[PDB]
């Protein structure tokens, strides 16, 4: 079964984002409360993003996960395409991170523990995600986090593998996780610069500090999930498994 834009009430707008905008809307028979995208044909087809969408669309399509923003549907008007996503009522986790200094250990850890489960169960359906970041973490309305999916973008978060010409496996994401728990515990990535040019420098190199105030414990996990060579990263089971992980991981 599929749809149309009259199906729903263009409710307000939650983010100006990227190629278009994402709104809040209901389904009108169902009374049904979600998120709605439109992104228009004349933005996609004017970059060439017209097929990597229509691709990683069903990508997403056939999965399902409580750390993983569902997708209900798709279609397309008169100009433009739209994306029928989960509702996630506490915005983003960049909102949160921002109107915070950065994030108590306990609460780190949670997002972490939450990000294997849905990368963990996501490697085993032979998916890998290259540039997970907070843009899109997501809150469900019970607080917890919920994954949406020279010249491109920032490159905090991408692995030395996917900068130096290597081949990129499924321990990609042992990266970005580490990434991630440090952006989460710190405040900044930890391969920040002013300028691309050191931020490749640094990223290959793997170049990064710690503050003070941030435990041996953390250090450890960080330390042994920001490995230049893809090969001496752990699997996401000893992830989970971490000690400083599971000591506060609510
Ligand atoms: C003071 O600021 C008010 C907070 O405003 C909110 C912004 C966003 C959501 N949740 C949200 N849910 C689902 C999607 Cl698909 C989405 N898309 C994000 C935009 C890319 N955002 C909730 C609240």
């Amino acid at each position: 079964r599929q749809w149309a834009l009259e199906d729903f009430e263009i409710g307000r707008p939650l983010g100006k984002g990227k190629f278009g905008n994402v709104y809040l809307a209901r389904e009108k028979q169902s009374k049904f409360i979600l998120a709605l995208k439109v992104l228009f044909k004349a933005q996609l087809e004017k970059a060439g993003v017209e097929h990597q969408l229509r691709r990683e669309v069903e990508i997403q399509s056939h999965l399902r996960h409580p750390n993983i923003l569902r997708l209900y549907g798709y279609f397309h008007d008169a100009t433009r395409v739209y994306l029928i996503l989960e509702y996630a009522p506490l915005g983003t986790v960049y909102r949160e991170l921002q109107k915070l200094s950065k994030f108590d250990e306990q609460r780190t850890a949670t997002y972490i523990t939450e990000l294997a489960n849905a990368l963990s169960y996501c490697h085993s359906k032979r998916v890998i995600h290259r540039d997970i970041k907070p843009e899109n973490l997501l809150l469900g309305s019970a607080g917890e986090l919920k994954i949406a999916d020279t010249l491109s973008g920032t490159l905090d978060y991408l692995p030395p593998e996917m900068i130096e010409g290597r081949m990129h496996d499924e321990k990609v994401d042992l990266w970005s996780l580490g990434v991630l728990c440090y952006e989460f515990l710190v405040g900044k990535p930890p391969f920040e610069a002013n300028t691309y040019q050191e931020t490749y420098k640094r990223i290959s190199r793997v170049e990064f500090t710690f503050p003070d105030f941030v435990t041996e414990g953390a250090r450890d996990l960080i330390s042994r999930l920001l490995k230049h060579n893809p090969s001496q990263r752990p699997m996401l089971r000893e992830v989970l498994e971490h000690p400083w992980i599971t000591a506060n991981s609510s």
